[PDB]
């Protein structure tokens, strides 16, 4: 795609309306929203959706209720927003408790155990006492221990519609909701001779550690550039995540901008930056949305994001290369680092004209330099 495709919203047609869809937003063309839409009627006259994605899912119910929409992707949001669909820039767990008939929950399972948990409770507390919660999922991603789960929370539960793995349930709140858990983690790790404490909110990537490929791409961004290569320079973290490229590069003397499409990942990296004593832009962005059209960088450095097992590299991941080719001033360089057979090779070639491979091991670094 051109950075123009990526950043495009096209409406697509259902029976007497439209949804909006765009690359890199989820819940379209989905097994498990596409059952939820076959599946939710309204119940009672306040219902939310905290997974809604490009709003699939809970679309039959608009316009029979009222439907507030909690989403944490940026991408997502947009959508919904073009679709004239009300919907807040929130996590799951920060919905009003005790305010509402009926939750949607498209079970977020790619996102792990906590994040799920999270959401859950979240549903429980935000449902009035006899509300009901539409819960949909995977058998083959945890459906049944989350069903579980949300039966012990509520009450009642029954699956109210299969296709294959995929499943709704409907469950109703015979009982008080618990308390929310404990939400924040935080991990130390040193880097580069220095030492970082990260802060993060269930979901993010690589919970709990630095990842390999991120400090393999800090190690090769320091053995090329030496440790002051980086000092006044305006750099670009492609998909920050809760910033263990951002972090170091802002304690290595970087003016750092963040964009970070999950919004769980950009209040992690504002709390590390604040518990450094480091200052940059955490931005949440899709991409580079929240960028001014002119907006320029020295350094991009980038971990993109993979389908675990996959062999194709991802929409997302490809327009960050195309982002990275466009943000780089004259004589500007780019940073990548993926797992070793993902073809960014020719993608590289195509924007750049050339590229060098700094390492490869368990995970290769890619370097470009713009012309
Ligand atoms: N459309 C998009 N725009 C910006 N970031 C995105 C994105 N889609 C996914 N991402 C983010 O890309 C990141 C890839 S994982 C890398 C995280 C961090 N830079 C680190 O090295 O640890 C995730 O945090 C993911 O949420």
């Amino acid at each position: 795609l051109t950075r123009e495709a990526y950043h495009r919203l096209t409406p697509l047609p259902h029976p007497g309306g439209r949804l909006f869809i765009k690359p890199g937003a989820r819940g379209y063309r989905d097994p498990v929203h596409d059952l939820l839409q076959k599946t939710v009627e309204p119940f009672g006259e306040r219902a939310l959706d905290l997974n809604p994605g490009v709003g699939w899912g809970s679309l039959p119910l608009e316009g029979r209720m009222a439907v507030e929409r909690l989403e944490t992707s940026r991408a997502a949001f947009r959508c919904l927003t073009a679709s004239g669909l009300q919907a807040r820039l929130a996590l799951p767990w920060e919905a009003a408790a005790g305010a509402y008939d009926l939750v949607v929950l498209a079970l977020p399972a790619g996102r792990g155990t906590a994040y799920v948990q999270a959401s859950l409770v979240a549903a429980a507390r935000a449902l009035r006492m006899g509300g009901r919660l539409y819960l949909a999922g995977d058998k083959n991603k945890g459906f049944e221990r989350y069903f579980k789960e949300a039966r012990a929370l509520l009450g009642y539960g029954v699956v109210v519609r299969r296709e294959g793995p995929y499943r709704v349930a409907l469950l109703e709140k015979e009982k008080e909701a618990p308390p929310l858990p404990s939400l924040w983690r935080a991990f130390s790790a040193r880097i580069l001779g220095a030492e970082y404490t990260f802060h993060h909110l269930p979901g993010v990537f690589s919970a709990g550690k630095v990842d390999p490929a991120s400090l393999l791409l800090l190690e090769a961004l320091q053995e090329r550039l030496g440790p002051e290569g980086v000092r006044g320079r305006q750099v670009l973290d492609l998909g920050a995540g809760y910033g263990a490229l951002t972090l170091p590069l802002a304690r290595m003397g970087a003016e750092v901008v963040g964009v970070e499409d999950d919004l769980a990942s950009v209040l992690s990296l504002q709390k590390g930056l604040e518990a450094n004593a480091l200052k940059a832009q955490a931005l949440h962005s899709d991409v580079d949305e929240a960028l001014t059209e002119e907006a320029r960088f020295d350094i991009i450095v980038t971990n993109p994001p993979f389908h675990v097992g996959g062999a194709v590299i991802l929409d997302v991941a490809q327009a960050f290369v195309n982002v990275a080719a466009a943000r780089l001033r004259p004589g500007g360089v780019f940073f990548l680092v993926s797992n070793p057979f993902l073809k960014y090779e020719p993608l590289l070639e195509e924007k750049f004209g050339a590229f060098q491979t700094l390492k490869v091991a368990e995970y290769k670094v890619l370097f470009a330099e713009k012309r």
